[PDB]
């Protein structure tokens, strides 16, 4: 198996590089790709080292069997038709490709069988936030349809990318030591502050990041559900919270939902309140589940259900699906 | 009019000296009392001088027309008898008496006119975030009846009090140094975290914040409004933020509600998506309104609606409130 990873420079394109280690993904070949900015650069991955090709509309990509990119949608529609020119899966972080029909949209505890037909060889990897939520909503939608959604997120800096946390980081130093916070790459100062607004708005009010949640979810799904979000910025490195209200077609008790948590795929049940157990961005972070907890029955709703949840948006949220798609086309003997 | 305040030292007791001076309430007699820790402490109020009296089960509320009272719910059990033994009216901020139902419990945006009957001579004031959501929701109520309200609170560390607030601010300066962060007055590290936890939790694994927000909310707008909260607490100095979904018995278009807003009292309507403005804690902290935005119809919901808030928790959370209703009373002719 050949593999290009194609924006190896940022926060998640360094995190493939640790993410395909660790789960010992198995690699003939590697094959780093990025702008001229990032051409030259060396990189070492399981104890050699390599070095950045910038991506050019040509045929580096002869003989490689996936290419995982996190170079942003720009990027991805620019130099898809590259990618894929000689049967390279292009598996893509970006939004570019989310709504188009016949390019599958896959997370793969809920819809991993969507990922085996990919007319244009590519794939998209869904929003952070949403393959948080669906990853918690899928075990609830086996046991009864979910039919609207109420979800109040509190996303992470690393939402904005590495520029983003590290202005986080430069705000908290600023703070401690009296001087101004510098304010760049958020639209407000965000230490000592929660930013109701993540990317720009479109016509209905709600912001792209609240209405990927509501289109996405659809799509990954399978599902006529609504959702309807709202989505905060909050002083956090980069872990993702959600506050999540199901209404389903039946009641689910607690204890029922609590059942279906333990035994799902990518889940980690964190749920004992007497032990002041639930999920916590802080504790999450660097970690692989979705972490969730807090549940409770939704005293404004018999037929619905409350949960908390948490998730890493650098691993979960993007390179460790990516990665899963990756997995599960193997092991279906999909190469 | 003789006024008392009844734990003065504290950030809400603070809070009552400065409010009771720039909004000139009438005073001809300034009385301060707290615990034996208190004490003898002095303090200036409008170019005078003032001594603590430790609280004693005594005389000493006799001539007192009004006593404000923030010294928690063990101060306000314990001493209530003492504070009305001379026909004092007892204002008090603790939880202690909310659920007694010859206890008035006001907002005076909403239900003032309850202020003038008490026949404990004790009113109470509501949880921060329970009048921060009723102020808002009052000129939505009044369009068309409320069945249902999701809400998720991002609530700041002045919750804890001024010993929290203090916890946070030094967490900044200790990771801005390398060091570990002191945890005490929280559960769990603040800063970089959420803790999806306020006050003790309770049978039905809803916690005493939460659960304030469901009964509180049907007292105070004489309704069956059924609130499903999940409250978490964010790294922010003293404004709280409420993302809230409303369920109304017919559709209110955001445009019908926008204009119910705009002319709402105790409400300020900051609502522009092109202009990126909406409500945020860092700019509601210490000013008076509720401050309303990101109002949307509710993708899940055609008789729904979705919109953001913010309150100062020291402010209209807490001693504003308080003064207000003993305004409202004043206003009525009361005394």
């Amino acid at each position: 198996m050949k593999i290009a990873i194609v924006g190896v420079s940022g926060a998640v394109g360094q995190e493939f590089l640790r993410v395909l280690s660790q789960r010992d993904f198995p690699i003939d070949g590697l094959y780093l790709f990025g702008s001229s900015r990032s051409a030259g650069s060396v990189y070492s991955f399981k104890g050699k080292e390599y070095v950045v090709r910038e991506l050019k509309d040509n045929d580096d990509f002869k003989g490689i069997d996936i290419a995982f990119c996190s170079a942003g949608g720009d990027t991805s529609i620019a130099f898809a038709d590259t990618i894929t020119r000689h049967g390279t899966l292009m598996i893509d972080n970006s939004s570019a490709f989310r709504m188009q029909e016949d390019v599958p949209l896959v997370v793969p505890e809920v819809n991993g069988d969507d990922a085996l037909v990919h007319p244009r060889n590519i794939i998209s990897n869904p929003n952070c936030t949403t393959i948080q939520m669906v990853v918690a909503l899928k075990p609830i939608e086996d046991l009864s349809h979910i039919r609207r959604v109420h979800v109040a997120t509190y996303q992470a800096a690393s939402g904005a990318g590495a520029l983003g946390m590290a202005e986080l980081v430069q705000q908290v130093e600023e703070l401690a030591r009296g001087e101004k916070p510098t304010v760049d790459k958020f639209a407000y100062q965000l230490m000592y502050n929660l930013i109701p607004q993540i990317d720009v708005f479109t016509d209905n009010d709600y912001t792209k990041e609240e209405m990927k949640m509501y289109r996405e979810t659809k799509r990954i799904m399978h599902s006529d559900v609504m959702v309807s979000a709202t989505c905060v910025r909050v002083p956090v490195m980069r872990a993702h919270s959600e506050a999540i209200w199901v209404e389903t077609e039946r009641p689910i008790a607690p204890e029922e939902a609590r059942a279906a948590f333990a035994k799902a795929p990518g889940v980690l049940l964190c749920d004992e309140p007497s032990e002041k157990q639930y999920p916590m961005p802080l504790f999450g972070t660097e970690q692989d589940p979705v972490i969730v907890g807090r549940i409770r029955q939704d005293l404004a709703n018999p037929n619905g259900l409350v949960f908390w949840c948490v998730s890493d948006q650098i691993r979960k949220g993007a390179a460790l699906n990516a990665v899963q798609i990756a997995e599960y086309l193997i092991a279906k003997g999909h190469f």
